[PDB]
């Protein structure tokens, strides 16, 4: 009657970017056993992360509230001949979510940022629906999922006025807050140095792009940001 505990390394995170990580539930559970994740002290798990049972895999989109330390745990039950989930075991790790930071362009070097403003508000989504927004961007973007920010609209700015190139969309009116999706071309880039965004500009006026992404689309543009 050994019991054995399992240690998880503590993970970390950033706002606007995409988090998935592998939990090793084969050594905290045996054949027979139920396994439970979720906030440490709690029947759910935070408002950003998400548990997929079969694939072991817990992932999540942080919004700039979900900022701090999350402290998660897995536990491993059995069930009694009456149905009852008997304590087990449980392993305890935390996630550090970092604020909007990103973990190149030559410091002084501004990034040529791609931007996708949508008719929709994050904190209405679940992290789910989050992480299926941006894996279903790939196909314009181009950009692996980890890759790309997502972030809600602040002061109702559905707009940037330093954007060289910007294009419309879908959307007549827009609903929600709104929320934006971009991600990077390059440094320091300007009309000419940009690659081919016709995949990106077509697909969004035409709706094409909405039609796939499941928002409607207020409009793109490209930006050089100062870093950070």
């Amino acid at each position: 009657a050994v019991p054995t505990v399992v240690g998880i390394p503590d993970g970390t995170a950033v706002v606007g970017r995409s988090f998935r990580v592998s939990i090793p539930t084969d050594l905290i559970a045996s054949s027979g056993e139920i396994i439970k994740v979720s906030a440490a002290g709690k029947e759910a798990l935070p408002s950003w992360l998400h548990w997929d049972p079969h694939s072991h895999i817990l992932e999540g989109l942080p919004l700039d509230t979900d900022k701090g330390v999350h402290y998660i745990s897995v536990s491993a039950a059995r069930l009694g001949a009456n149905g009852s989930h008997v304590p087990q075991t449980s392993s305890v790790f935390s996630i550090e979510v970092y604020p909007e930071d990103h973990n190149a362009c030559a410091a002084d070097e501004p990034v040529t940022v791609l931007t996708v403003i949508l008719d929709a508000d994050l904190t209405k989504m679940t992290p789910k629906q989050r992480i299926d927004l941006l894996n279903r961007m790939q196909s314009f973007s181009e950009v692996e999922l980890h890759n790309m920010k997502l972030v809600p609209v602040v002061n109702n700015r559905l707009f940037d006025m330093s954007a060289f190139m910007a294009g419309p969309g879908n959307a007549k009116k827009v609903v929600e807050n709104g929320a934006l999706l971009s991600w990077k071309l390059g440094c320091s880039l300007n009309q000419n140095s940009v690659p081919d965004i016709r995949g990106v500009e077509t697909p969004a006026r035409e709706g094409a792009m909405s039609a796939q992404l499941g928002y409607p689309v207020v409009g793109w543009h490209i930006a050089n940001k100062k870093p950070t």
